[PDB]
């Protein structure tokens, strides 16, 4: 049936006090395109209730009028949304999309008012497709370029739970598509130069086959994907950290130039360290200085250099001592005369003092507990969605042994989204990883908000450790926290 | 929904500049019939992304048309493609049918990217077809027949995955039918001499039974088909090779009077090779002389005779010692005068050099390694495929046990291909195996452009080997390199 | 929107110019795509009557160029105009005239003349002679005139209309400087003429077929990462970048092979991607010389280019590498000499002058002066010998020198540890290199103009030009003078594409 | 050629829903007064792409206007903007004037960028004054006297270089002068009591000559204006610290009556700090006592006493101890008999715990490191600005030799911004530092919303030092971003 809403005005309204009121390409005005938040899934896994997508009305919902939006700095109108289920005969459920008003607020909503709201049901079998129209209501003139602007929103859930028969197979799940084109009544404002706002910016990954990149917590060339023990679930890396924003977080820094080094002035004794600079390392700025190496379980020793001074020496490192104190800019000095010196890690052996053990990668050494000072480290990271984990960046580490590097994300990737501060639009960002040479999907990853990925592995003995190093990181859309992937690899 | 376009002229256009302007029989204006490139499947191996099938606009969508096609030089006008699945209530599943225009070139879209396109959406369970008009986008007056002309296409991908639910029998495919029939506007132009015209030409097998052919590595008549050992994989045979272009590779010759032949002048210690003619062989042509025997892991005697001399000799060769330099035209001469012979392959035994081992009919001889002049030898084959593996056709050949001769093509099928050079439309031809007789079909092949067959074994113990040679191999339809056959033979 | 001095510029100059027409038919726009296009896409009415600065919106005349010089090349195209650049990458294929209007106005003391010509499709590249432009359809303007000048870009088609593709050969408007420019008065030499070029669509103009926006790479704006100068590395060493640099005055001509890429994303020499792969060298040590293969581990091949990919390009040094093991906890040094016939880079083959068996991954982290010629200086602006294999083609990258009207090449420079004071110069920064792989971006006109500005006040600190080849070139003030005395705060920022001979103003403080 | 805009609606849109609408003294109406930014000079160092003003359409452009808003509590209407060069019939040079709408952000601009505005682009000879219309873009209704509106935006920058032929005098350039006024659509809403609102309060300094004034720091007359030394950049002072808000930072007072002043209960080996009142001081609440001295490099002692006990005693004071916790009320009693005092520094020494070196002033004493508490300490302030430095008030106090005591804001400036709690608007405020005999300008500096000054130097040796202390600061209007200082200080 039609919604429960009176037809909004367009443009009309923003005709005496926007500086131009600005048309669209009518080839656009109504083709039915998958919107940049156009996908979602539905699983027995789900609970009825649960949120299969939230979109909000503006040019952010279809291609099109995204890349204009970064030619324009206002808009106003309305737009048309189109829903897809690929179900089965064995799928039985209802889904709910609901119309939420602006001013409204954010509050758990049973399936009972999600009703209460205009809506449209649907059986998950339909071959068809759903339409319903985003109004643009308003209470002010119309809209600019702001995220932080309350607009109307459509809501998915899943109305009665899904409920699979026969054969009951919990890898099926009913995919889903967004697909949306705007109303006639939609027009975009002010003409403004490309790219510039921010606000409008796409996300994007930088077009480079992951084997040529490098990694994030040393310098070492990637070489392969790789997952975490059955027995680690929860990291805490302190460089190679971004958001999807384009913030650095922990130590990380934005060139491999300042990663896994130090320098300080050896007091023949203990090191004071100083940013690669030069500059004064302060306490309160972070947990070590800006590129620090963040190597936990390992014993490691870096190649010193000096300026105006031909040597090269090595300095053995164990972070267990309570001289290890690099968040007070202060550690040891196993043998080291005076000066100041430039290291890069380059050598690690099993941790000495915790018993002569073995090497545990994937820990985080300690820096000095300075209770005095903002220990400000960075939060831990883990696996949100269903029978999802975090995929490793892996290069092989010279050592006394089988020594593989594990970071959360390519060094280069860092440096690109730190330029593009594109704003992430969605819980996370579905991914699909292509063979440039044939454009095949090789998996489906997900890359979350915190800046990190993760996917679902076929069986224990499968994972991303079984595909090539040639393939590129495209985004496809965003997608809900919720959203289950395809298990990726081969299980036999 | 209708598609996103504005329609296009048709014969308007180059009244003013074609010699004739030629209208086609009302019948055909809108029967839909299958197309030549009518066939692809979609099964779960299918990620997506995958390009079921790439149509480009021109006659050769429509079999008329087609027909017609050999008997004018132009053409323009819109066409009208129907598509038809055959699916399951186990299948769910969405594909995407797109219409990319000229200019736009190649490259690696995203299922997100194939929805900017005009495009139509259908769910893999309709009992009904999708209809899709094809119109011809130009940047030109009109069209010559010229496949090389850039027209506008039909890209039909997976847009979600293929998930089948039950007892998911992974040997499930849905199958699908592309139809075509020509919108009114469509008309050809210039009134030219029939079939004359290459680029025209239907691709067409001889109707002949497998039984009364001929091997293509040596002159013998086949007797049964045959697979390779699961060790065997990729092949490098010499002879016997043609494309489907009909283009001779390697040594192949056209008539079975070159096969496994040589003639030149013995040295009493060295023979030196000349071409079947008396002409005089040269290194940079190719790796031996035309006719040259290919077979491998085979310690080879060829009977010789002469021209003028009452006599029947023994040439024993082994083709592992560095006097056997076929592609220098310089070999051995175990024990024969002087003077110029022409040899016939006639009897095999296993390879006395390596270590008295057993034969490997799989292989092909080495031909010396002159680095000095261009080795051109003819590239590897491989099934490329789903679970497909090459198709062989056997002979027995006379030895010491039961030794059979293992080719691609039969000789009769390359000097048909040679004659007709007809254009390769599509990545592969799919091919029936039908018994004359019932017209019954009792197989299904893939011939790819290179000249070589595949298919896919029931099961290991199963295979073509099981079947009649009476059968003929009929053309049917041109599919995508992805398409997936039905297993052949019965496995118990 | 435009005033023109007309008021207060007394009559010393013309308002007006005045030239007889331009001797060419009027073309059609649309209405030839209209029936065969899938589509006619109409664009916003705003952009219909604006005229915008142009992409290539910029050019000077000086007393140093001489007529014939080409002042800007302008073939037709979406890509004259930011706006319709904009919208060229969401469609696929166009129609339609051009109206543009180059502004110039110099001192009522300034004479000369410059001339526009429209060069047809078909006709090709040539060197024209301002002789030659006069065969062509051409305008002739007073650098002092007021009022820009108008000059309609048709769009000659022999076809229906235009697809975004290479085959595709559209009218041109040749901009060269018609007789030479000479300032009267009290000549400030600075002074030299600033033009500038605005275009409009003619509402002929219309794009065609609606298609996935960004895809197709011939509509891909140049771009750089917008980051500081100082959070980036050295190309030819893993070292952050520390200041800018020029050659001295006795070095001219440069053949770095690592830290080199086109504008367009085309890797030269040894450069790699990324810095995991910058200053290094694998290989398998015999204990008297190391066979080298790709960090990969993948075999090298002499056909492939002048050393394994990433091998280390420092010449006038006796550089020594810090070698590590997988498997083998060690730590050694390795001294090379890049003198002796031992040292084949190109073959895969150099020395080991002290190495045991076994196979390495060595880094670059201490130069010394060049050992075998006298004990002598260091000279980082050098490239090693690699092997002279005559047997295979050295395929090397070629050398760069400033072309411009008294430019200097300009060096990102990073400190190096040694026996001294040294830095390290190299031509782009390592992440500039891996951002321009990435977006293959099409370079229009024969350098982009860049402004070297401070993020925080976005003051203006220095102009800059990139050349195709991948490198920078700047006029220093005085000798003394340069982008030494930079701050490395700064963000390049691009301003417009231009031709050969735009005059920089000089960069830094003389006194 | 025109601007690309369409004209906006004045008070059309208030009438229906605002409660007044009041009209305006017609005198003002078309009366052309300059703007507080109202000054610029093009000299021929000026390269393309510099900024030479910026605007914020609003009531704050016209002092009339401004004086007004102080009345009524809302505005909508446009104004007109006069832009006027004064150059020869000899110059040459464009600008261009870009109108920015609001809800578009402060990034730098390219000149071609520029032109994507509605612009005007004048050159440099024009006689007759530039009008560009400062239109009204709303969102809303109209506007109520808030910091969240945004206006609509002026930016003009170079467009072409200033070439000056002639005999060229490199000391000429072309200065140019903005004025506005309000258009008849131009009309303030609401008639509220004056001066009751805040968010209208006009921005105020004491009317006081420096030298009447003291320290913040210690109740110190000031004597002279100052410098950090090359070496000291970032402060960090507890004292005379606040906010043009009228917010006090740190442990900063009102009036002098509570500066440099510690009171609280000697236990003969500890003395247990309370607030000047008797009151209990608080960890929690802040690092230290209100009053409580910030001389940090320095071995300073107060004078104490006592009330009811006629009694002056010494008490000698080192910072470095751990038995100085300030931040816990608990401090040292070096040689105090029991009891409850008042201490007022008077007297400092060189910091003896260090090795008996000198002192620095501009350094912070340690305030005892409780981690148990949250020790909020006053933020380290450094100078913004491309070359920018911070301003000192100093006083000189008596110790054993030259001590002049570096202060970020007289204390009786502090007193006064706490009482007028003027809002601030933009980024920083242009002052002028004014003889008041002569009314002559004799610098120009900028205040930053956390409390300090900045300037820029002339010379290396010039700067304020070279400055009377008889002037007076006076407010000019509130600077962008981009504003460049003009150099202080008698350089030649």
């Amino acid at each position: 049936d039609p919604l429960a809403m009176d037809p909004v005005a367009g443009s009309s309204t923003a005709v005496a006090t926007a500086g131009q009121v600005n048309p669209i390409d009518p080839w656009i005005i109504n083709n039915f395109v998958q919107a940049p938040q156009g996908e979602f899934t539905i699983s027995p896994n789900n609970t009825p209730g649960d949120v299969l997508f939230d979109l909000s009305l503006g040019p952010h919902l279809n291609p099109f009028l995204l890349h204009l939006s970064q030619m324009y700095n206002g808009w106003v109108g309305n737009m048309r949304v189109r829903i897809m289920l690929a179900g089965n005969a064995f799928t039985a459920g209802k889904i709910i999309v609901s119309c939420i008003p602006p001013g409204f607020g954010s509050h758990n909503l049973t399936i009972a008012q999600a009703t209460l709201f205009p809506h449209v049901i649907a059986d998950v079998r339909t071959l068809d497709p759903i339409e319903v129209p985003l109004e643009d209501v308003r209470n002010v003139l119309f809209h600019n370029n702001d995220r932080n602007q309350q607009t109307m929103r459509l809501v998915c859930m899943l109305y009665t739970p899904l409920r699979t028969g026969g054969g009951t197979g919990d890898s099926f799940v009913v995919a889903g598509r967004v697909m949306t084109c705007p109303s006639p009544d939609f027009n975009f404002l002010f003409l403004v130069p490309p790219t510039v706002e921010q606000k409008t910016r796409p996300f994007t990954l930088p077009n480079l086959p992951l084997s040529s990149l490098s990694n994030s917590r040393a310098p070492l060339p990637i070489s392969s994907m790789g997952i975490s023990p059955d027995n680690v679930q929860s990291v805490q890396f302190q460089n190679g950290r971004c958001t999807l924003d384009g913030r650095l977080v922990g130590t990380t820094p934005v060139s491999l130039s300042h990663v896994a080094k130090i320098r300080g002035t050896s007091n023949g004794t203990v090191i004071n360290l100083t940013e690669l600079d030069g500059t004064p390392f302060h306490p309160f700025e972070g947990p070590a200085p800006i590129g620090f190496p963040d190597l936990g379980g390992c014993d490691w020793h870096i190649n010193m250099t000096q300026f105006g001074h031909s040597s090269q020496t090595q300095y053995d490192v164990d972070t267990t001592p309570d001289t290890f104190v690099p968040h007070l800019g202060s550690i040891q000095a196993n043998g080291i005369g005076s000066g100041n010196y430039v290291g890069v890690l380059s050598w690690i052996s099993p941790p000495s003092h915790p018993s002569g053990s073995q090497v545990d990668l994937w820990k985080i050494p300690n820096y000095g507990s300075s209770i005095t000072e903002a220990t400000h480290l960075a939060p831990s990271v883990y696996p949100p969605g269903f029978g999802e984990v975090l995929v490793f960046f892996m290069s092989k580490m010279p050592g006394p042994g089988a020594y593989n590097l594990p970071c959360l994300l390519p060094q280069e990737y860092i440096s690109h989204l730190a330029s593009e501060q594109a704003p992430t639009v969605g819980e996370a960002a579905l991914l699909h990883y292509v063979d440039p040479d044939t454009g095949r999907n090789l998996g489906e990853f997900k890359a979350y908000p915190d800046g990190f990925l993760t996917c679902v592995p076929n069986g224990a003995s499968s994972g991303p450790q079984q595909l090539p190093i040639n393939g590129v990181f495209v985004f496809v859309s965003w997608v809900s926290r919720f959203y289950q992937l395809k298990p990726v690899g081969t299980a036999s």
